[PDB]
């Protein structure tokens, strides 16, 4: 119902004022709450005093922390070489705008840009491609022959598969980024548009180099150093020069500038425990104005009255991309860092840019003489989000009503960047690990000098629960200083701990393994299973008859004769729950697989999947609850079924089902014997068969060739310069604690008084050394059968935030090159 944004300076209080006055949201009011700093708008976020504020990026990793504790909501999106359906998207979010005369994209049938691309109120139209940008010159006014407009739709990865070493693309056609040569056998990493990247091509039998998912991204920003033509110096003649910068917290303005000082071995400086980075800085340059800076010659330059002077603020007129510009402008400095959005052509002629290369080019070069790219600020509140909706709610209506938010007659880049086309929510998962990216986010937490000292005589071991973190801090008091532990909520938390520096190694279930195999992660060891020989574990090394590891199967009657594979179709499916590896992925991705239609709801009928619609035929049959009329419990993901699980869908193939998926182990489970005493007294392992792949049948003990696939085993995984350290720390502490270790009477790897299944599964026989066989990671682990069954062999298959994390986003001019 209220929504109160923080502004750093009476410029922006003004423009907030503005907007209160004209943009009329219904059921939200907007506040503006003053303060004097970028700085002090944070606290009053920080103290509940104000709810919202734009920050920069760089500003963003010092703001998650003390004494801020800040999370990013709402940013700017980019368009990307990944989008799906990016027409009808368009469109309707134009649609929503309540305005008239503005351009609707037009689509075909089929969610794609038409080809030609009109405005209707002008009359003007124009040709555009499949990621709907438009084709140079082909802008019409009315009354003049339309360009004719061709199909550009055919992406370059299948413009090369044709006319032909033959690469690899995926669904949508897109570069793989690994790439694997047929007739010489080579392995080496691409770029978002398929170029080699130099220094990862590998002759065959040698590991292959670890490659990393790129994103063709346009419209980027840059920060630049921008000089008048007048003067003679260089890069490396920047020591004593007077400087004018945006703000000592800006990414434009300062921490790139360090970076890059650092790399190219100019800034006399070590490390940033010993001495803060605004001293090496007061000492190499003269006099400057650095908004925000606490030396005081870094802020001599600047024009704020009394109180204002040098403020993280547009009272300062010195702050800013157009203040630094300004500052250059009027000779109270040589050099200027801003950002690439200050550039104009106006400016052509007294200024030109100063390059990293000791070089200096005109402003239009600014995307190869640069400082860096600048990525997108970003609204923020506090990590709580108690806030995030209906600030989302207020800003999304306003941007709707085409409320004045990215321009104002009083000042250029108040309370937004005046560059913002639209603002977009994201994800509450976001946070500024997330936002920034696993590289930048390491970039920040090492200039903020939270750098973590790595100890390769230490493994962090990380917990997802309380239960997990009291068995590893018995096992770290057991461990002798190589044992630590961390605490987590989820394992995809753990990932990020464990990318974050924050953490050394975790136990993964396979259902996790895709996205940290893709984050750069790699297996140091595997659990193993295999109950009956203990050879490979005894002796580290020898050879390894089974790993223990399950085989989801397709259980039938032998009564029911006529269920083969290449007619499951209709059948009473029975799952052990949607989620399961062997219980729904591998049937359900072999079924979208061999048959095109790809519609699993209506493939089926009357199946019992716990975890589907309710409605839905994969509910059918699905016994909720038998003595439980008080409460309807049908098709749930929880042992209120009497169908959940491997036992719980062994249940379906004997009551009222032709077939059901699950492990091989089940029928031997509840069967000969050995099973509960209900429903499965007189059934034995051989009035039941399995169904293969070719459409045949088998007995229940070929579970090795009669499978649907063969599921990977849970693995540790930790980051590569810690793999040589994590396994021999495993290795020595298997030896202690492990099933025959030496003192077992102490503590055990696989088994704990506070619960079961903790840290590593219980019926877990010991831990081995992650071979790494020369060949593509995924196939590695997952193994080639599973790779192209479940994600089709594939490094685009699955899209979460943590995979856009660990994304290198290649800025182009366009998405053009096609």
């Amino acid at each position: 119902k209220q929504v109160r944004w923080c502004a750093i300076s009476d410029l922006e209080q003004k423009k907030c004022n503005d907007l209160v006055g004209s943009c009329n949201v219904p059921d939200i009011t907007l506040v503006c709450v003053l303060r004097s700093s970028t700085e002090d708008c944070m606290t009053a976020i920080k103290d509940g005093q104000a709810d919202a504020m734009f920050l920069d990026s760089g500003e963003v990793y010092e703001a998650s922390k003390d004494p801020y504790n800040l999370k990013p909501i709402i940013a700017e999106p980019y368009s990307s070489n990944r989008d799906l359906q990016k027409c009808l998207k368009e469109r309707q979010q134009a649609l929503a705008k309540k305005m008239i005369g503005h351009y609707i994209p037009q689509c075909d049938e089929k969610g794609n840009y038409q080809p030609q691309q009109c405005h209707g109120s002008t009359g003007h139209c124009w040709c555009v491609n499949a990621m709907g940008e438009k084709i140079s010159g082909t802008n019409t006014p009315p009354g003049q022959t339309r360009a004719t407009c061709e199909r550009h739709e055919l992406p370059k990865c299948l413009k090369e598969r044709q006319v032909a070493f033959v690469p690899q693309c995926d669904e949508k056609g897109n570069y793989e980024p690994q790439q694997f040569h047929g007739s010489t056998g080579y392995s080496w990493c691409v770029n978002a548009i398929g170029e080699e990247i130099a220094g990862t091509k590998t002759p065959p039998g040698k590991i292959p180099a670890t490659c990393q998912k790129h994103d063709l991204v346009t419209t980027c920003h840059y920060a630049v150093a921008m000089v008048k033509k007048s003067s003679a110096f260089q890069f490396n003649q920047l020591k004593g020069k007077r400087s004018c910068h945006s703000g000592v917290s800006k990414t434009d303005g300062w921490k790139a500038l360090v970076t890059v000082l650092v790399e190219k071995k100019l800034l006399s400086w070590d490390g940033p425990a010993k001495e803060s980075i605004q001293r090496a800085m007061s000492k190499f340059f003269s006099v400057s104005c650095i908004p925000g800076a606490t030396q005081t010659n870094l802020c001599k330059q600047c024009k704020g009255e009394e109180g204002k002077n040098c403020k993280n603020s547009h009272d300062e007129p010195y702050y800013g991309n157009y203040g630094a510009f300004r500052c250059l402008k009027e000779d109270m400095g040589d050099v200027a860092f801003l950002r690439s959005t200050a550039l104009s052509d106006e400016h052509s002629e007294v200024y030109e840019l100063l390059c990293p290369d000791n070089t200096r080019k005109p402003l239009n070069k600014y995307k190869e003489c640069n400082l860096g790219t600048v990525p997108a600020g970003t609204v923020v509140t506090r990590k709580i989000s108690d806030k995030t909706e209906d600030i989302n709610n207020f800003l999304m209506e306003a941007q709707k009503r085409q409320c004045k938010l990215f321009s104002s007659a009083h000042g250029k880049d108040l309370m937004f960047d005046d560059s913002t086309l639209q603002l977009a929510l994201l994800s509450s998962e976001v946070d500024a690990f997330l936002y920034l990216g696993v590289k930048l986010f390491h970039a920040m937490k090492a200039l903020t000098g939270d750098a973590h000292l790595p100890s390769k005589n230490k493994v962090r071991w990380c917990t997802i629960n309380k239960l997990e973190k009291m068995k590893c801090d018995d096992w770290s008091a057991v461990s002798g200083g190589a044992i630590a532990c961390t605490e987590a909520s989820c394992p995809k938390g753990c990932v990020k701990q464990i990318l974050k520096g924050e953490a050394d190694a975790v136990k993964l279930e396979v259902q996790y393994m895709y996205e940290a195999l893709m984050c750069g992660l790699l297996p140091a060891v595997e659990e193993y299973h295999n109950k009956d020989d203990f050879g490979p574990c005894k002796t580290p090394g020898s050879p390894i008859t089974d790993f223990g590891t399950l085989r989801a199967v397709a259980l039938v009657k032998k009564s029911n004769k006529d269920i083969n594979w290449n007619n499951i179709k209709g059948k009473k499916s029975c799952h052990t729950g949607v989620g399961d590896i062997a219980g729904w992925v591998i049937p359900v991705s072999l079924i979208r697989r061999q048959n095109d239609n790809s519609d699993i709801d209506s493939f089926f009928g009357e199946s019992c999947a716990p975890g589907s619609d309710t409605k839905s035929n994969l509910c059918k049959l699905c016994i909720g609850d038998p003595k439980n009329s008080a409460a309807n419990t049908k098709c749930s993901l929880s042992d209120k079924e009497a169908y959940y699980g491997n036992q719980g869908a062994f249940r379906c193939l004997v009551e009222k089902g032709d077939v059901a998926f699950v492990p091989h182990t089940v029928v031997f489970e509840n069967t000969d014997g050995k099973n509960p005493a209900v429903w499965a007294k007189n059934l034995k392992s051989e009035d039941f068969e399995l169904l293969c792949l070719d459409g045949s049948r088998a007995p229940v003990s070929n579970y090795k060739s009669c499978k649907l696939s063969g599921i990977p085993p849970p693995a540790i995984v930790t980051r590569e310069e810690s793999i040589s350290d994590v396994v021999r720390i495993v290795a020595n502490q298997q030896s202690l604690y492990g099933r025959k270790g030496f003192e077992k009477d102490m503590f055990q790897l696989f088994s704990s008084n506070k619960g079961n299944n903790l840290l590593f599964n219980d019926n877990t026989q010991c831990l081995i050394t992650f071979d790494r066989q020369p060949k593509d990671i995924m196939e590695d682990y997952f193994g080639k059968p599973y790779y192209t069954t479940v994600y089709g062999a594939s490094r685009s298959a699955m899209s979460s935030e943590l995979i856009s994390a660990c994304t290198i986003k290649h800025c182009s001019n366009s998405l053009e090159v096609l």
